[PDB]
């Protein structure tokens, strides 16, 4: 399922820095029970950046396992080298996800050429859909629309979750593809917008904690009863902000923890504890959303 | 040596993408000839980002022996994941290399605090001088003078590459480190006007095809000469800008392979060939430069 | 009337830069024939900067006088000086004018306190209806929906034409402010997407050429069919990029010129005539919008 | 004198707004006590924007009669409308100015080739030397490096106040024009750098203040004494920030009342009084320099 709201999942950790299994369980069980459509696992809020491909690999399996069939599983399997993509990509075929969340290069910058190259050798050398992700602010580069609509015409490039929190690419983007490929906002604070714009859902960082708030907004969004959905994203609005108060995933696995969802809320480097500050502010919009 | 024209040298490859020994030796014999300072191997123009880490040892290694002690050798050790960055950088103690290049992890973006920890557990890891390199554009994040300031108390880290292109970094770390610290820029059309703001050199893509030249205007630079280094800079300046007409290192690998250097300009996507209409861009600032 | 597709009207001029009655006529009739909802007389398109207040003054009355009861006539009384705001205000009191388009003060960049001054001070000394005009780009300050939701609550101030192009501004404006207040995009680009998200109209620069397609891509999204909408939108998309291809009113007076609607396309400096370029992209739009 | 600290001199009024004579009086003399090599006159901290044409020209004659042949005085003469920058650079023809501060046109965004003509119908209808002034934060547009070589050309047009606050332009500028052509920052944070790369003076804000700091700042710089220099940079350096923390001039003003320079800190909508917290942060930052 590629469509409503999808939680780009948070990778539960222990005082140590490893897969918390008893967590991971827990936060996969709310997921099913708040009618969540989807998971990312191993996105960026769940610190793709610091675990290997064999842990990469091992949370995702786990995370396949936990959910038994009753929630679809997106792994991550972005990378800035397109041979590493791939083979990342080939440790999932078979494995029982319905598909893949692939980023732009990051750090080396390649242009529209080269970013329709990357995608297209991922995507011929497997049969997992791929989504497509754009996130500039990450990545220093930035997956055009043009260039969307070239990759849309193969086969299993499905959809893109794009998170320029640029709402005018909803419709730049549409009117180059077909009417089944797949527009997901990459940011909370403007994916009410997007969807009204067209868009079909979020691969969301708040659906971590407000998940049952976010599916019945995505569900109003795509029955077209936008007013309905503002109401819960105006409750959600300083948490899609303030998750976001200190660097993607610091607030929010603070906000499992203090729900009781994870049982520590440890980071790997150079990811920091949460200050003092970004407890309260963090907190603070816990309570708009009438979380605690 | 950390002072003067360093290069930032390509890793010249044959056609399969691998690296190409003879077209390696014969430029670290044209940075010897050329006065070059030292070789940053295995950088971001040296195409960290495609090469693996044993791939990535193995050309500075391959490097280092060519080298054969008649020019310092710099390793890039950057990683976005600390642990990663450490485990890197312990492939090069006790390897003859005179110091680390290490970028401020990408695509995660840290925290200032995040930044701190992440370069200090580096140094902590490692008796090798580790020069931290800043380059947001490419990063998504912003290592701040304030943060700079902090680092350069660690006795290990000696210095920064700066590739900002915003001149007023230059004394606003200067204030806040010891005379000791080495201040390196990382962007070549500013660099000269960097050095003439109390820099100590450059860490240069140019060096790679105009060695010579950029060997002289660092001397005149470091020398007080600036009107006459302000001359070369002219001729170079077309360079300075062109050589990212595409993204680097594509202009530079081809320019290189132009002026015999290199035996083929080829490169691991998502880096891909060089356009017609770059090709003609990048011939012009070479003649203009006196080297064609 | 401030719903729909409202022209930022030309000044046309002769080719001594004076202002011509037998050319701005024949704009009127046609914006009374194309079904536009009203007429913004001496906006920034129709080079406010350029005339003196007399001129102003003078080319707002004439508009009245020929529009004859036709079609509503809204004033540009923007400035940056508060007093001269008010004195320019006074001007057009009785006068048949149905509104004010008033612009954020440019060059100074007053604190969003000072805009919110600035601004009620205008309202309090007139009873004249206010729409508040945005537009950073060209102001170099930037009117906060915080701030416009205070001064949405000043009797007769009743709408704003926001001109940011960021469309996460409508329902962050429409959350703070009452259903009757008028939000009317000032990006003919992102215009559709504005009125989609909850906009009520466009003060457009493509009206001047377009008149017919605008009204009724306006009329479409005011009754939800947005697709039947983004067809004409499509249609107008080179114009909506090309008219500002160079600095407006350039090529919209030129357009104008080419379609017969005006006798010259002379401007005032600091604008310039059109380049030879333009001319060929402006006319690649206007054939792509079906009016060559 | 177009060298050293120029000062962008505040025009202090009485609690109505109207210029007062004995403030303006007491900072003249203050500026010739203190070496202050220039006094702007009615530039953008002398809230040029506020006053009409024929206020401005008031205070511009009183501010020469006061100087009483000390200190020479530079016109702000911008407007963002090309006859009426004419008319107004006319009123002080034959005057006793040494010559004109006069903006790119603000709001309008001119291209290139509009600034050009704008500035050269200026040049052409005065016998004052003109000094162009580019601060795209504030006007929408920027004048480029390859533009201010071709008005350099021009033999009245001697001069540019560059207020980027990007260093790169000094030399992109120096070596498009003659070595008479002067350099001056517009960025009092940036000004020390802005000489020690070839500049030749600052339009300073902070020099309102801390004239005496100033004017000794520069000289060291004009000498090539550039550590020392430093050292009183660093004093300064809260200020040059600080004197920003509300809009210009609104905290010079009030540094200038709470230093006894002037009557009153009143100011001219939409510059509104400073805050408190306002109040704390400037007083901290002449503490600081020592002055209070």
């Amino acid at each position: 399922m590629f469509t409503g709201s999808i939680v780009a999942i948070v990778t539960p950790m222990d005082e140590k820095g490893n897969v918390c299994r008893a967590s991971l369980k827990k936060l996969i069980d709310y997921h099913v029970a708040s009618g969540t459509s989807a998971i990312v696992s191993v996105g960026t809020t769940g610190e793709s950046a610091t675990l290997n491909h064999d842990e990469h690999a091992d949370v995702v399996m786990m995370t396949l396992d936990l959910a038994d069939g009753r929630i679809p599983v997106i792994a991550g399997t972005g990378a800035n080298a397109t041979a590493e993509a791939i083979s990342l990509t080939q440790r999932f075929n078979d494995s029982g996800i319905v598909g893949c969340l692939t980023v732009t290069p990051y750090y080396n910058r390649p242009s529209q050429e080269g970013l329709y190259q990357h995608f297209k050798a991922i995507a011929e050398h497997t049969d997992l859909p791929q989504i497509l992700f754009n996130v500039p602010s990450r990545t220093g580069c930035d997956l055009l629309p043009e260039t969307v609509g070239r990759l849309a015409k193969v086969k299993n490039i499905i959809g893109i979750k794009e998170a320029t929190g640029n709402l005018t690419r909803v419709n730049q983007i549409k009117e180059l593809v077909s009417d089944d490929f797949v527009l997901l906002s990459g940011d909370d604070a403007s994916a009410l917008d997007f969807m009204q714009l067209g868009g079909h859902g979020v691969i969301s960082v708040t659906a971590n904690v407000a998940a049952r708030d976010m599916a019945q907004m995505c569900k109003l969004a795509a029955e077209g009863h936008f007013a309905e959905a503002r109401v819960i994203n105006q409750r959600l609005m300083p948490l899609h902000n303030k998750l976001f108060v200190e660097p993607n995933p610091i607030p929010v696995k603070w906000a499992c923890k203090e729900l009781g969802l994870v049982a520590t809320d440890t980071l790997r480097l150079p990811m920091t504890p949460i200050t003092d500050s970004g407890r309260e502010t963090v907190r603070a919009a816990l309570k708009h959303a009438g979380l605690l």
